[PDB]
């Protein structure tokens, strides 16, 4: 099993997409930050397993799928057999955490990465214990038609300086954001 995390890039009014896309211009930085993140394992050895809705994965540049160095997992309620390159398809969220408790999973994953979409994110986020929310804030308002679940400020404590999280103010051409990391453990 083990650790169980989500991470989302967010505008200043709370959008993370429009059109089956991001709302923003490409910023490699934050895509180099999501990487390492999604990426990186605590024991030598172990896979991060990320979790993603089917919107969401058809969305990475067809170039790019599975996202290497990572178990590739998608929900889906409707389609039959795994998409094109994805390891595993799963018809609930549920499954896809019990899944992770497989003693053949068991050895073989470290943290899990809820990578969205917009309800994987809020039953992720109504599911007890401990989850980790890493928030990327685009500081600007972007006009997006799905947005990210308010993080409720007294459930949710926003940690002042994590590991391996540049604390301060990015800017990509123009456009100012940072990284953010609210933890709740009840
Ligand atoms: N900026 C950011 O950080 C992020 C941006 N985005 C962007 O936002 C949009 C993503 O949209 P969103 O509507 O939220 O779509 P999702 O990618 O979550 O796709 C939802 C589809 O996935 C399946 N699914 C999703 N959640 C579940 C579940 N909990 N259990 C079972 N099946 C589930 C259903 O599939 P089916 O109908 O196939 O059964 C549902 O139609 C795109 O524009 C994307 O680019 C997405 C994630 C992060
Ligand atoms: N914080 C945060 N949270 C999220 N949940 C999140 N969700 C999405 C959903 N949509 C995508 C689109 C693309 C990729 C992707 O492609 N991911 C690769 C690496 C890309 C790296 N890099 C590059 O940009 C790049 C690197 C080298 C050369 C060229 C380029 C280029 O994109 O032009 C990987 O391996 O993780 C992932 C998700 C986007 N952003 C997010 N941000």
């Amino acid at each position: 099993v083990g650790s169980l995390n989500c991470i989302v890039a967010v505008s200043q009014n709370m959008g993370i997409g429009k059109n089956g896309d991001l709302p923003w211009p490409p910023l490699r930085n934050e895509f180099r930050y999501f990487q390492r993140m999604t990426t990186t394992s605590s024991v030598e050895g172990k896979q991060n397993l990320v979790i993603m809705g089917k919107k969401t994965w058809f969305s990475i540049p067809e170039k790019n799928r599975p996202l290497k160095g990572r178990i590739n997992l998608v929900l889906s309620r409707e389609l039959k057999e795994p998409p094109q390159g994805a390891h595993f398809l799963s018809r609930s969220l549920d499954d896809a955490l019990k899944l992770t408790e497989q003693p053949e999973l068991a050895n073989k994953v470290d943290m899990v990465w809820i990578v969205g979409g917009s309800s994987v994110y809020k039953e992720a986020m109504n599911h007890p214990g401990h989850l980790k929310l890493f928030v990327t804030r685009i500081m600007q308002d972007f006009e997006s038609d799905t947005f990210f679940p308010e993080i409720d400020l007294e459930k949710y404590k926003l940690l002042p300086e994590y590991p391996g999280v540049l604390s301060d103010v990015q800017e990509e051409k123009g456009i100012k954001y940072k990284f953010e990391v609210y933890e709740k453990n009840d």
